[PDB]
């Protein structure tokens, strides 16, 4: 699983320590050793949602299987969650795109994971 | 919709109302409220297109439905437009790349579109 | 064919010449002349592989075919080559999703390559 913000939020609202937890929860949420997550952040975006420039994100879950419609409800609440704890963004100025990668189409240590 | 775009374009040669500009646009192209619409545009990248770094730009729209042969086209025209008109970059420097999102793969407010 | 990288490691490491390479090495690979060629680099970013932020690169090649088994081997080999040599992000932190793009889903020049 590989997760990516993107947000408007400023460097040093990031706190301490939201990369490891993103870590950590995204490998409780997928089932998944965290030595195989990778996790990316990237704050002082101009970005708008709606029109408005208030706190938002723009987010990506790419992962070799464990997407589908209860899955994604169920990383959405936690992702939301951690982005509105952490982050002070409202869940519903959130937009996370999910997509199930064939293992044939993520590359790695010099070939892929077919 | 979601509406990204990367450009090696300084941060300084972005006018002030465009992303205002950009969501209304894409409101108007895909019939869709604005509140509804995601812009993001990222300046000052290190890019190349054609081995060349005058200015380019690539750029992703991701949109639930409304994505197809000749909705593309009219919004390449659309888009290419905007940013020859605002950013200065040719529209052969641009490239858009188009998703058709499953609602159920869209993450929102702790639950997806499904 | 655009090829993006994100990487943790600093701007005044990515040598000279860096998105020529990139270039000219995707060119060979996928058979594709040089003018149509994009590439992308994103330096200093905040990233974890594995929780560590030792340096990483997560990364994506789209292309109107040129993608499946074998060739996404290959380009594996080669990018993540590339990336340890000039780099210096070692093959087993790296990942590459690749994007096999409908020629009507990819929007140059006021129109799409349909
Ligand atoms: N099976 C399997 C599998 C699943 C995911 C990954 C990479 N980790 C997150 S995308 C690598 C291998
Ligand atoms: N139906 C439907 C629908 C389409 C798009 C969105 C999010 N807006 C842009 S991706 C939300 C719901
Ligand atoms: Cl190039
Ligand atoms: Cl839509
Ligand atoms: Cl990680």
């Amino acid at each position: 699983p590989m997760f990516i913000v993107n947000t408007n939020v400023p460097r040093a609202s990031v706190p301490d320590g939201f990369l490891s937890e993103l870590t950590q929860q995204l490998a409780q949420a997928t089932g998944k050793p965290p030595q195989y997550i990778a996790v990316h952040v990237v704050p002082d975006q101009l970005m708008a949602f709606g029109g408005s420039s208030e706190p938002c994100a723009l987010c990506s879950l790419h992962s070799i299987g464990k997407i589908g419609g209860a899955q994604n409800r169920s990383y959405s609440k936690l992702l939301c969650g951690l982005l509105a704890e952490r982050l002070r963004i409202s869940p519903d100025r959130v937009y996370i795109n999910y997509y199930d990668m064939n293992a044939a189409n993520v590359g790695w240590n010099n070939s892929t994971f077919a």
